[PDB]
């Protein structure tokens, strides 16, 4: 039996639930498409910083870094993604973040194939950067190279899930939006439009969720959704990954 | 002081010669295009199986199996090869064989990257009752293979541990196909009448590495083994001679 925490339950429009609920029946909530986003109180003042130290840190390329890549370029950062997620993941995988969800969830690393592992999770420090802040959604299928990407399958519930451990001095935090954009395409072409028109036209028309999380706050959301992370004033620390709920259970990755 | 062994040079057209030499010379002078292979006596009699045994191969595709790979199953096929070498190579460094090469020559594993991450090894191979050649940039999808250099000194570096009743040995020809898909065309021929026209005339050496040899070549030259009436066993890997030294890989 499982360790229950303080929950918000969003979806867009609706008015925030608030239930004491497991990891294992929040990550169920979103996968049923019952919520758009979940943020949940799990780690107590004081003890945020053990998180970020866990020795499984201690041994970076990200599978969002890889789809950017083509032709050759992708062949040869896929090889660095693969071969680092090895030396990486024996350490990670005995991380409490990466047990977090290992262990709600009987959650493994994702793997391709002989079979050989994704890398499983990072930590993120997002230092002060003056911009708009950048909008982007999370699709494992999602390589710019759409030919040569070997992972042609979405999953429309793909979660994101990250932890805060220090947040920034203006409370950054993320917007995400009621838009799907269907393909790395799409998103390439979305940011375009940002860039030389400052907005995106197709958003004035999206209802958005605004979530400010906080240090000891894990938020789980569904990635295919638009969103970003402001502007931070001074430095931000999370530790992240994403989830799919593959045919032979949860798989974990970032 | 290294070890040194007897060795057999042998050259296109020219008288196979005798001589007794390091594996570091060896290597050294086929990298000097002064010979076309070496066979050298390296595992007395009594020791061949333990060479196989080392505990260092406790733990499949190669980099020849990952050029002819094409487009998505390309980089499908390389994250499964990269993720293997991780996985096996650190005990692969232990062995015996990888070591005649680490300690002749400096040589480290091939790197490829931000952060450099290693080829494969080497590999055991069993044989069970088209010539070729090896390059390491002959990918057959050539726009999206990642290795554009040529060496033309590439070897291949084979121990062989048990070998055909039928004494069965390798073939090479002086012919070196210019890229993957001259390769291909060459095979498209021998399918489709029978033989390779060009290789009629062509020079040829006949080797027949026996248990405990080592055998190292040119490996751009096209090459076959002949058909075997019994199990076959040996170890192999390949080297470049790189900017950064000597480089091993299979
Ligand atoms: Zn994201
Ligand atoms: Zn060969």
């Amino acid at each position: 039996m499982q360790h229950t925490y303080p929950a918000q339950l969003m979806r867009f429009g609706t008015a925030a639930r608030a239930e004491h609920m497991t990891i294992a029946a929040a990550i169920h909530a979103l996968d049923a498409d019952e919520a758009d986003a979940i943020v949940m109180d799990i780690v107590p003042d004081g003890e945020r910083d053990a998180w970020w130290d866990d020795e499984g840190f201690s041994s970076s390329v990200t599978l969002g870094q890889l789809q950017r890549e083509q032709g050759d370029k992708l062949v040869s950062k896929a090889a660095e993604y693969f071969g680092i997620a090895c030396r990486v993941n024996d350490g990670l995988r005995t991380t409490r973040f990466v047990r977090l969800f290992s262990d709600a969830l009987d959650a493994k690393p994702l793997t391709i194939g002989y079979e050989v592992e994704f890398l499983l999770a990072t930590r993120r420090v997002y230092e002060p950067f003056e911009a708009p802040f950048a909008p982007h959604c999370d699709d494992v299928s999602y390589g710019r190279d759409t030919v040569n990407w070997p992972l042609k399958r979405s999953f429309p519930r793909q979660l994101g899930g990250f932890l805060t451990i220090q947040g920034a001095d203006n409370d950054a935090g993320m917007v995400m939006w009621d838009n799907r954009p269907e393909s790395r395409a799409a998103l390439d072409e979305m940011h375009a439009e940002y860039r030389e028109t400052g907005a995106i036209a197709a958003l004035e028309r999206a209802a958005k969720i605004m979530l400010k999380p906080q240090p000891g706050q894990l938020t789980l959301f569904q990635s295919k959704n638009l969103h970003a992370i402001e502007r931070c004033t001074s430095t931000r620390r999370t530790m992240g990954l994403f989830l799919i709920h593959t045919e032979d259970g949860w798989r974990m990755f970032d």
